[PDB]
Formats: structure tokens, sequence, C-alpha cells
């Protein structure tokens, strides 16, 4: 009773007509990048167009998250974090590093 707003979830945003909502990240990339945002800054849900420094991002902090960059396979540097602030932006930029590859899956070197 008293209106049961349970059934009432729809906010539905056409948009990103303000960095809130339609702005929730769309790939595995943006994925990796925002899950890995949110343990080193500590918010709740960083999104696509958060801008990595204003979300309590240092160049401190930057140097720390570039690491959980690199274990995931992608080449993350101050740099690349100061030219692309952005999480959309910063996860386009990311290439896949060959990690130092601890089990040849097939690689023989010369005896």
């Amino acid at each position: 009773g008293t209106i049961d707003y349970q059934a009432l979830k729809r906010r539905h945003t056409p948009e990103a007509e303000n960095p809130a909502e339609a702005d929730l990240p769309q790939g595995d990339i943006e994925k990796q990048v925002a899950a890995l945002w949110q343990q080193l800054l500590s918010t709740g849900n960083v999104t696509r167009e958060t801008d990595f420094f204003q979300q309590g991002g240092d160049s401190l902090l930057a140097t720390r998250l570039t690491g959980q960059l690199h274990q995931a396979g992608y080449e993350a540097q101050l740099s690349d974090l100061f030219n692309h602030p952005r999480l959309a932006d910063f996860a386009a930029t990311l290439r896949k590093t060959d990690v130092p590859v601890e089990q040849p899956f097939v690689h023989s070197p010369e005896d």
C-alpha cells in the first residue's frame, strides 16, 4: 500500500544529457578500467565520462592504478591518464601488452 514504488522503477534517460545516467560503461575494457578505478579511487561506480583526477585521483594514485592495468595485460602510463582523463577515452587508448608469460603456452627457447 501507500503507492508501492516497487513496480515504478522506470528512470529511462534518452541520452547522456547530464554526467550521471546514460553514462554506464559499455564494453569489457570499459568495465575492466571501471572496476579497477572503483578500487583505487574507492568510489560507488565510476562512469564512462568520469575523469580520473576529479574523482579523487592523483598522479601518485595513478602510479598505483596503472599497476592493476599492467596485470590485466594493458599498458597504462601516467602520460595516458593525463592525456585521457575520461574512463571510456582511456579505455580507447589501451593496447594489449605481452604479459611476462610465466607458463610458455607456445614458446620454445634455444638449448
